[PDB]
């Protein structure tokens, strides 16, 4: 579980959005398993507007943090499981880690800021859902 919380929004897995994120939807994307919902109180997570490649991080299934080179957002083969069948996922970056199902939602950060959340995982690599191209989460 994991969400990023910038202005007015709060950035979250779309597999794993609630019934409150579906009823204040301001824009979803299956294909990328991102959501974005709205919150009443003013969020002061900092995105970063970058091509980082390096950054750090969470694990909730080690309870630790992990610095990762990762690859640039991309189209990627990703297996079926119980919440969407075997697809393409858009702006997917991966890296050589750890990650189980839960662990989806923990942010990975560069020195700039927010870059992406845990959205893939099996076979020894992670992959992260970008967020760095939507500049609206700043407006
Ligand atoms: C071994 O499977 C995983 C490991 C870490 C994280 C996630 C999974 C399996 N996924 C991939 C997600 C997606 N983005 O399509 C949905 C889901 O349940
Ligand atoms: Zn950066």
């Amino acid at each position: 579980s994991g969400a990023i919380y910038v202005g007015n929004y709060r950035v979250v897995n779309r597999h794993l959005a609630t019934h409150n994120d579906w009823a204040n939807l301001v824009w979803e994307d299956s294909s990328r398993d991102l959501l974005v919902s709205s919150t009443t109180a003013q969020g002061c997570d900092t995105i970063a507007r970058c091509d980082c490649q390096t950054g750090v991080y969470y694990c909730s299934s080690r309870r630790k943090h992990y610095p990762v080179s990762f690859s640039k957002p991309s189209l990627i083969f990703v297996e079926a499981s119980e919440y969407y069948p075997a697809r393409y996922q858009s702006h997917l970056m991966l890296a050589v880690g750890h990650s189980e199902p839960g662990d989806c939602g923990g942010i990975l950060r560069c020195q700039h800021g927010v870059v992406g959340i845990v959205s893939t995982g099996g076979n020894g690599l992670v992959g992260f859902a970008d967020v760095r191209d939507l500049l609206w989460l700043d407006e």
